[PDB]
């Protein structure tokens, strides 16, 4: 039952997942001065150009844009990390207003929105024996500010008017998930948590630096999907973040200098 409303949001996940408490969660704050630059980073590897989408679903929280991970397509190598990682989604969380919206934030300055590409480790064989793991995931977040609109998006954008509500999908075939990858791969990282119930302390997280731009016709477009079920009181689908988590006993790592 949880959710992001007015009685279920994410000051009361705790109850039900006790985790939430713990000392690993996401997202943080990003203290610029204070992340490390760490010269054994090594630079991402995203290799996406096999990448097979399947289909796009309404899940009562969010979108989630879907991939085949039946094989080593669509893949993120290197950086912090070590092994190999599928993709098996991706998803946004965003505002009801532009001035807030993104997970994460830096220096305490919030996007409008936040893209995570979920991607699962192959040494553990599944989704869900990796998130029992704390390598299990690594979820790269890419952040998205209002301005100028982005091309590669429109296609997740344009679909969005046929699963209006929770429980509806639609077949999304072709999508080249490489269109909303920003210019750079600059990035930080460190150690969290899924940042949703369950919560769980299975992530490698790398936030890119640089943000995405996005048009405001685009993001309006996100906020007229609907939390609900069709025939349901509507509630539309915003505000779907989760607030920053203290940072406890960990290091933010930057690739860059
Ligand atoms: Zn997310």
């Amino acid at each position: 039952h949880w959710g992001y409303g007015g009685h279920n949001g994410p000051e009361h996940w705790h109850k039900d997942f006790p985790i939430a408490k713990g000392e690993r969660q996401s997202p943080v704050d990003i203290d610029t001065h204070t992340a490390k630059y760490d010269p054994s980073l090594k630079p991402l590897s995203v290799s996406y150009d096999q990448a097979t989408s399947l289909r796009i679903l309404n899940n009562g929280h969010a979108f989630n844009v879907e991939f085949d991970d039946s094989q080593d397509k669509a893949v993120l190598k290197g950086g912090p990390l070590d092994g190999t990682y599928r993709l098996i989604q991706f998803h946004f969380h965003w505002g009801s207003l532009d001035g807030q919206g993104s997970e994460h934030t830096v220096d305490k300055k919030k996007y409008a929105a936040e893209l995570h590409l979920v991607h699962w480790n192959t040494k553990y064989g599944d989704f869900g024996k990796a998130v029992q793991q704390p390598d299990g995931l690594a979820v790269l977040g890419i952040f998205l500010k209002v301005g100028s609109a982005k091309p590669g998006l429109q296609k997740v954008v344009d679909v969005l008017d046929s699963i209006k509500t929770k429980g509806k999908s639609a077949d999304f075939t072709n999508f080249d998930p490489r269109g909303l990858l920003p210019e750079s791969l600059d990035y930080w990282t460190y150690p969290g948590s899924l940042t949703t119930p369950p919560l769980l302390e299975c992530v490698t997280w790398i936030v890119l630096k640089e943000p995405i731009s996005v048009s405001s016709e685009q993001v309006l477009k996100f906020r007229k999907l609907n939390f609900n079920g069709e025939g349901e009181p509507e509630e539309l689908m915003v505000d779907n973040w989760r607030p920053a988590q203290p940072l406890k006993n960990r290091q933010i790592k930057a690739s860059f200098k």
